[PDB]
């Protein structure tokens, strides 16, 4: 695991498994990006599944606003988020960048280097980056 | 032990609560515009209709897990997907307590309801309907929570 941000937290496909540092992170959310991969067994711990697969086509943005409401009560409420995909690199990535630019107030710039800053390889695809973008402009629209 | 019918009930606007059998009825989600299911339970499958996001509550149907502690996370997501134009499905295994409580706090939360007629609106719509004491307990501490 990664601490992307405060109460924010990007893995790979094993993270949710690491039920101990799950606990010791005081992640209370895992949000698992992919149609076919394994919940946490960590317990007590809420999962939501945003079923996508790591590819351009797949329309990721219909669930950002959902995902970082979800993601936002959980971190209010004194908890954290772990976003965690197959890679740890894309998706994942992608979803963590989204809650930066709705909740933190940040522009996708400034989340993708905060993302990239806590891990090197963050890579969403460029369907999901043209995604990105439009939530942004979504995001300046509703101001 | 077969669920009791209905697989899915209408609780109120765009909220459904249901048994096992509700995340096998993937054509009925759809008519619905069911966009988010919430599974909740440590054991039960999630909704084998695709393209759905679920969010899973990994609690036992037992007065002492702690299900208030997921209430506020679990009714944002639920409040989220019903804004954006969709619909919720809440379930659990018998479709009576896990379930019947989420619907409860939620109706509370975001609908602005007290407890009592959210609960009647809950049970309404579902007779079998009944937290167990536990959770009970919990939804009486969440209301004098949401009050002040």
């Amino acid at each position: 695991l990664v601490r992307v941000a405060p109460s924010l937290f990007l893995g790979s496909a094993r993270a949710a498994g690491a039920e101990e540092q799950l606990a010791r992170a005081g992640v209370t959310l895992c949000v698992n990006v992919s149609r076919q991969q394994p919940g946490p067994q960590a317990p007590g711990v809420a999962e939501l599944r945003v079923p996508v697969f790591d590819d351009p086509a797949e329309d990721l943005l219909a669930h950002l606003e959902p995902t970082c409401a979800a993601m936002e009560a959980a971190v209010r409420a004194g908890g954290a988020c772990l976003v965690y995909s197959k890679n740890g690199r894309s998706r994942s990535a992608a979803v963590c960048t989204a809650y930066l630019m709705r909740h933190r107030g940040l522009s996708l710039a400034k989340a993708f280097q905060m993302v990239k800053s806590a891990r090197p390889v963050a890579e969403p695809n460029p369907g999901f980056w043209s995604q990105l973008q439009k939530y942004e402009e979504a995001l300046q629209a509703q101001s």
